[PDB]
């Protein structure tokens, strides 16, 4: 059926509070590595991170901090968070994982959605940078309250070390983190430690990489597939801005060079940023032989994407083994599946295509063709201890090759959404079985995700009908929520003002008829050559947003 | 400013429980009418309602129930769920107000609904008709649990009257209904309901003469409170019809109301619409609704055309002209909190204000309406007492009258909260003391004016806009007679051309699509222009 167990995982082995990774890490040579420009770099050893954490641990307490109290994470900086939250470590305090604001200055929509987990966290210090701390107080006019309290990182660093680490159990919390209003996902060491354990036995990480990650660590992938594991193999981790990349992604590329990393990662619409990227690439000279493991994962891998980024790479030593996609969730600490099967070499290894008419039934594998079918990117199996499994409307289990609502069992799940009952209830299902939201099917014991439960109105029934109109080239439908509206996009074999309005009326017609909607119900919107595609170009405005 | 206070209302007159409620109204020879058919009813005097609850509170505690403990409602028949509802409310325990599903057979989204509200409340004892068992007991199969209870009201009337009540409290909970995503589970308390019941008896002078007539739900909160409870309070005569009675023949409505007598019933938008449809049939029946005084109209957007027109229809059967009262509220606040009395059919902008579209973003210029350019509202009253509205901006500060922006509630008629959900009652539970509605709208005169809610606007760059604001811009464009917008989630900007010509509406869509993504620094792939 489809239910795939990743195996037995000892989670006795090894450390089992955040404090001992820290500990055991602090033993090594290794640390961080934060990147300020293409010349200067700032290092922290895992000895140094121990010692600041300290540091800051005397300023937290002199500001009254008491374990299990609640601190809300605003930082801009990298070294003045990964230092701020081992400072919560050593206290007992819980870290609140979000990013900051775009801006301050006006109740926009993550200023409301701050205020939401700072009231529902009962009013928690703030600790932010120096660089953000005036802006980060501004939110005491915009919020209309005395109760705001907010402080530096930088300014702590300069303190005495306090040694007096708070004695942690496996099950305390060991930081909050936020995914309408953001849910508060509450973790324990236990569960975080779980994934760690369960992602470096899956991907056989050792204290002898070399990790590079840009992405943001209030993103579970930065803090947990990546700061952790890292801290936990205890090895060398380097740490870049967001902002760096996203500017210029083609940085991406000198940081793996400049520092031979041997692992990093990013979603999806990275790998296509730096596709877009070939004229100058094609112009450059990187040394990327010593990466070994480009995690791709937190949103839809595109087959099309990575094969090209591997192609375009290929010159420049980048194997084409290297890539590995990857799905998980906030709620069960990052990655629970990883693919060690793409290469560049092979576009069909690591990849299944079905035809579009069996997605609703047993899939039936095809050879992809210009329509008609869909080309999914395998996710892999689980990690050990983790269990998946797919199953239908009534929650029954279903077999192998049948999409359905994916399901995760396994000792990485959150505690629950903090002070919400009701949501903890709708994810946790019985028997142990977290509910994901996600779509998708296993093959061989190996998760391949393809949608949502979110993003249901057949999409491919939809197009394929609007392309049997005389004017359609091709198609795209997205849902939209007076009325449950699909807008239909298109592109004319004419994109004249009369043929568009013709088309569009035909489109509006033929799928009224053919499916039995209301006309009222479907949009027609018209849409030179671009060579990155379509789904793979909204991945790069919502990110770089 | 827009802030405007119903009054004071004296709550410590009057019944304080349910329990006090029902045992005044059984003083009375007044009670409930059930209409079976045209040619057939059943009766149950308020002193039977009293017996008939005391019987069932004879099969609940012998099921275990006791008080505190929630009971889930699911019942095809009203006659059952009143009795159902007061036997709880004798025995202190707390219904769950909801819905039947359509079918027990599928698993369709009412019954995901109805298992999210069971699970959530931890496996209550399922009332329900002895009609309705069979199907209710399937969901046993259907949500594949063991834990499933299940009991029919009739057979427990034959057993004998428990005439020992548990003594309750004013803030003991009451009753659980869900809202109308996964409903929540909204928690009141006898002194919260009660506080409605009496702001809206004294906002429209409810008495014990009056007679109703409803064939809207029980389980909506209209149905149980601004009409079922207010009926007990007062000890009035009320009629209960099926809603599907309705549904399937709409124009039973006029026939219950003649036969009758009624003086007041109440319907959404939707249903004066529905009557308006059968002109035909209306114009060749002949009612008596002279005895009609109240229509409350509410729990959707008012519209001005649908009650005029409702009005000129019916007037020749009798319907006086000021019959109809629009109504807002929410289960969260107990049901309706503001009633207007200006809705008159001799003068359609009575009640009614009228404005520039330019106006609605800052103070509101009233207008003589117009075939485009004005915007025209029904005001809803003024607060019942007890009741404090005010609008705000989106820093929850106060506005001034004539001002769009959110709509927030203050006063005792408001829910302990949703149950088992801190995270979803700190969102609608402001500083203050204040409730948010998430609707939209201004205050005019001390009367509330809806115009829309939040979830209708337009978010791009974390910030929040009006519709209307989007198709001010919109309209500049030459060759743009009119314009609607309507939010897309994956801008939508309908649109009227001043000439019909491919090329004329292809270039004023490419410049609404440019002054629109220049003016508010949106991205053109995000406006989408449709004629
Ligand atoms: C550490 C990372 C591997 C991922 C992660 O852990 C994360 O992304 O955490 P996040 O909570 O932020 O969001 C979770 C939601 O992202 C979606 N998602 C993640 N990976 C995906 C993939 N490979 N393909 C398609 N969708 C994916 C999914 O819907 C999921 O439920
Ligand atoms: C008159 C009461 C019995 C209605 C009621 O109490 C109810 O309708 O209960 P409900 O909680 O189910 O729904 C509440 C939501 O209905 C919407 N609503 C209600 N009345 C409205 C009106 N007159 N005009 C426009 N909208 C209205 C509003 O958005 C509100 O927040």
């Amino acid at each position: 059926p489809a239910l795939s167990y990743g195996g037995d995982l000892d989670v006795t082995q090894g450390a089992q509070t955040l404090q001992d990774v820290l500990t055991e890490a602090a033993k090594t040579t290794n640390g961080l590595t934060y990147i300020v420009n293409s010349k200067n770099e700032l290092t922290q050893s895992y000895a140094q991170l121990q010692g600041d954490a300290e540091r800051v641990l005397t300023g937290l307490r002199a500001l009254g901090l008491k374990a299990g109290d609640p601190v809300f994470f605003q930082f801009s900086s990298n070294h003045a968070m990964v230092t701020a939250f081992w400072a919560c470590v050593l206290g007992g305090f819980v870290p609140t994982l979000v990013s900051a604001a775009p801006t301050y200055r006006e109740m926009n929509a993550a200023v409301k959605k701050l205020h939401h987990a700072w009231k529902l966290l009962e009013h928690p210090l703030i600790l932010t940078d120096d660089s953000l701390i005036e802006e980060v107080q501004g939110l005491a006019f915009l919020w209309h309250t005395d109760q705001l309290r907010v402080a530096a990182v930088e300014p702590m660093l300069t303190l005495e070390r306090d040694t007096a680490a708070h004695p942690a159990a496996p099950d305390d919390s060991v930081f909050f983190i936020l995914t309408g209003m953001p849910k508060c996902v509450e973790h324990s060491h236990r569960s975080v430690l779980a994934n760690v354990k369960g992602t470096v036995a899956a991907n056989q990480f050792t204290q002898e990489d070399v990790s590079l990650d840009w992405m943001p660590l209030d993103h579970i992938g930065g803090i947990v597939m990546f700061h952790l594991v890292n801290v936990y193999t205890g090895c060398e981790q380097i740490r870049a801005r967001t902002d760096d990349f996203i500017a210029q992604p083609l940085r991406w590329l000198d940081w793996m060079d400049r520092y031979r990393a041997t692992k990093t990662w990013a979603p999806n619409f990275a790998f296509a940023m730096i596709n877009d990227y070939e004229k100058e690439i094609s112009s450059g000279s990187w040394d990327l032989s010593a990466m070994t493991c480009m995690i791709n994962g937190a949103e839809a891998v595109v087959p099309k994407t990575i094969h090209r980024f591997l192609h375009l790479l290929a010159p420049h030593g980048l194997k084409g083994d290297v890539i590995r996609p990857a799905f998980g969730m906030s709620e069960i600490s990052s990655a629970v599946v990883f693919s060690f099967a793409i290469e560049r070499g092979d576009e069909n290894s690591g990849v299944l295509t079905f035809e579009e008419t069996s997605l609703t039934e047993q899939l039936r594998p095809a050879e992809a063709r210009e329509t008609g079918t869909v080309s999914f990117t395998e996710l892999g199996k689980p990690i050990p201890g983790i269990t998946i499994r797919i199953v239908n409307h009534q929650h029954e289990l279903l077999p192998e090759d049948h999409i359905g609502r994916v399901q995760i069992k396994g000792p990485t799940t959150m505690k629950g959404y903090y002070r919400n009952d009701e949501a903890n209830q709708e994810v946790f299902q019985a028997d142990g079985w977290f509910h994901t939201g996600d779509l998708g099917f296993l093959h061989e014991g190996r998760l391949t995700l393809t949608g949502r439960e979110k993003d249901m109105i057949h999409n491919y029934e939809i197009e394929a009908i609007a392309e049997e109109v005389p004017g359609v080239e091709t198609s795209f439908v997205a849902a939209c929520s007076a009325s449950d509206e699909l807008i239909l996009f298109f592109t004319p074999k004419l994109y004249e003002p009369a043929y568009i309005m013709r088309a569009s009326q035909h489109i509006k017609s033929h799928i009224a008829t053919k499916m039995g909607l209301s006309a009222s119900r479907i949009i027609p919107v018209q849409k030179k050559i671009e060579r990155a595609q379509l789904k793979t170009r909204w991945q790069e405005g919502a990110a770089a947003e």
